[PDB]
């Protein structure tokens, strides 16, 4: 046991693979942020006594988000970074790997456990993501395509949606997007703040 479960990475991007600028993102899409919420949320329904999903995220990015909305609620989360800090402070979580991360996660949720795991979801992090990209457990892409090329520093570390990757990572249809996430899900372009933008799920095979 260890590798049971395969990871979701869940991110917002440019068509240029932008998804930062200064440990901020450079768009506030309040709908957009409300599907994130709901997607790495959301757990089928006879498991919802017993389970929550778990968020996997870097220190820049719990740093990124607003105090008052750490750490993300009725998730469990946990904190990536290569210097047991710390920080805390929440009940929370800590590990200096993906690895790491998930070993801590079967040793303090475990059947004889109260609260067990349902999904797993990487959600940034460009470092992070970048691990994410080089595990073996990672399957699938929640991704949110920005339709403008809007000015960022920092990037997505592979182009998955590009041809070179387009062997390995297939864009799934939007009824098999639904039913992951369990809900409907506006099809097609989205206009927020001048922005458009769309849900797309992309997955490969382990
Ligand atoms: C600065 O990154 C923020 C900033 C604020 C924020 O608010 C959550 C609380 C809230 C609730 C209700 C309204 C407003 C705020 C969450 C995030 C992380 C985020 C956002 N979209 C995200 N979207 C995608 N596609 N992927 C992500 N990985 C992601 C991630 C990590």
């Amino acid at each position: 046991m260890n590798q049971q479960k395969s990871l979701t990475l869940i991110v917002a991007l440019t068509t240029s693979y932008g998804i930062g600028r200064s440990n901020s993102l450079p768009w506030k899409l309040k709908k957009e942020i409300s599907y994130f919420k709901r997607v790495t949320s959301f757990v089928p329904t006879f498991d919802s006594f017993e389970s929550m999903n778990v968020v996997l995220m870097g220190r820049k990015t719990w740093e990124s988000i607003p105090l008052q909305f750490r750490p993300l609620k009725g998730r469990i989360n946990v904190v990536i970074t290569r210097n047991e800090s710390l920080d805390l402070g929440n009940g929370i979580h800590s590990a200096k790997s993906l690895d790491h991360a998930l070993e801590l996660l079967y040793r303090t949720y475990g059947s004889e456990s109260s609260v067990q795991i349902n999904r797993i979801f990487v959600i940034g992090g460009a470092q992070l993501y970048k691990a994410a990209m080089d595990h073996p457990k990672l399957d699938r892409i929640m991704a949110t395509i920005i339709y403008k090329d809007i000015h960022c520093d920092v990037f997505f570390p592979l182009k998955f949606r590009d041809k070179e990757w387009s062997s390995v990572w297939k864009k799934e249809k939007h009824s098999d997007l639904e039913s992951w996430v369990g809900t409907k899900v506006p099809h097609g372009k989205i206009n927020e703040d001048g922005f458009d933008y769309e849900f797309e799920m992309w997955t490969r095979d382990l």
